[PDB]
């Protein structure tokens, strides 16, 4: 069992370069409109506090360098909404596909299309954590690479890629150019809040390793739900919801193993730990994959 | 460090179905040639003995059904190159990548684009493991799917996928029919040897350690690859080969270690444990990043 990404053609087609001043990094071209982060027309002369409005009426469309591979796109408007530059180009996106922008909720997963000047380089799933991080591979040159999911034909956007934290994870935007969490788009290190453990994933991923006959971690107690929650919190998980024991019933019906029992064989790991055993190959519990993305696999 | 897959999308851009009565699979339709596993000419009860020159014999052009899409192709000719039916179409692909076809070693790592009816499901990354297998998420249908590395604009594809062992392990062949290991295309149980850590892959990650700091189990001196390989086999690890030091050389000159002093230092965290430590915070040391996954996460 290992995580999956939703193949990444339709984004490929979509990604080309931007370039402002001595700053390059990717943008997402779809119809006549090219996103990315507007951090691209900061300077290291005012990153620690860029007025970006002040900043963007100052630049001229002719400022802005779009490249989709050999071509270069004319710029004829720019404009930002929240942290995410806008330029509109004279010509559509012949391979825009059908699409969506949607804002993730914490705990659900998306695939990464990671770029590098304005070439797909690397594809991975990813989770929006409970303090709005995620745990990506992006280094330099990597803004502006996306999140998404693709369901039937549509391409559901939901994150853009803007900076690192000095932990090593990663915090962006959606595509309305809203951060997810308190984080800004300036040259500073930001720390997030506490990074909560995703608990219906775990318990999912539990579910996960009984399909794959890893037993060795069930018990025959049970528990109840107040009783788990109250050991979650003091490990710094989440409190699993009714909503969320719900969304586990069929790998509870197809395993035959009640949700309540799950929780308190995962109440037992973390008391314990797992004492150099390992699941799923992991000496670590993990916690991004959802419920969805184990029962279809 | 994360399993990282590269872009599908020239893949994607081969994928079809190919269809034998109603026996379906997925097939790669490289410029006027569409590449498939040869039992798709099985029925069902047929897999389980079958003889292929006397099945393709019965067979013409058209008893094939290829499609991309809801598009036919017509079949203008076939052939049987090992355990790969190749089918000659009327029409080239336009959106055939620059390609290779490779056959990798164990250890190495590909991305696979699992496909169902011909249609991309979903991309990840594999390890091939010392015996020959590989741990995919493979359900029914998903054979002709392959596996392939993206080298500047061009693909080299090296896996295509045939069957389940009995463990739940997969198997497959090169895009030249041949099987990786010691694997038929018969529904017959058949074992795969006894699996092994990929050593190459462990001296990569400890290289990775030392790129990122991390470097207390350096030890100060070197072994031999015989002595190594001897030891190494005591702990159920992979014997290095020469192939294996050669593709080290670029984090050995990354990091000034020579290949035999890291040798040694895995054989000291092997023989003595980690006593407690970690090593890129983990205490568990990792076997399924290869030379190249770490230069392409670490640079």
């Amino acid at each position: 069992f290992r995580k999956m990404a939703f193949p990444s053609g339709k984004v490929e087609g979509c990604m080309v370069q931007v370039t402002c001043g001595t700053t390059t990094l990717n943008g997402l071209w779809l119809d006549d409109v090219v996103y990315c982060p507007r951090h691209v027309i900061c300077t290291s002369e005012d990153m620690l506090n860029p007025n970006y409005e002040d900043l963007l009426i100052r630049k001229s469309n002719h400022n802005f360098l779009v490249q989709a591979g050999n071509v270069q796109l004319r710029v004829i408007g720019h404009s930002m909404q929240n942290c995410v530059l806008k330029l509109k180009v004279d010509t559509a996106n012949p391979k825009t596909p059908k699409y969506k922008f949607v804002r993730i909720q914490p705990g659900q997963t998306f695939s990464v299309l990671a770029c590098y000047n304005g070439s797909p380089s690397g594809v991975y799933q990813c989770a929006m954590r409970p303090n709005f991080t995620i745990k990506g591979s992006f280094l330099n040159g990597s803004c502006g690479s996306v999140g998404f999911n693709i369901d039937y034909d549509c391409v559901s956007f939901c994150y853009m890629h803007h900076m690192e934290l000095p932990t090593g994870v990663h915090a962006g935007t959606d595509l309305e150019g809203n951060f997810y969490g308190p984080f800004v788009d300036r040259q500073t290190a930001q720390a997030a809040g506490t990074d909560t453990t995703i608990t219906v994933n775990v318990l999912a991923w539990l579910y996960a390793a009984v399909i794959n006959g890893d037993r060795w971690f069930l018990n025959r107690f049970t528990t109840t739900l107040n009783d788990f929650n109250l050991v979650a919190m003091k490990y710094n998980y989440e409190p699993l919801t009714q909503d969320h024991v719900d969304i586990l019933g069929p790998l509870s019906a197809q395993t035959g193993i009640a949700v309540l029992d799950m929780c308190a064989s995962l109440k037992e790991l973390l008391q314990n730990g797992m004492n150099g055993r390992t699941i799923l190959g992991s000496a670590l519990l993990e916690d991004e994959f959802t419920p969805f993305d184990v029962v279809r696999q």
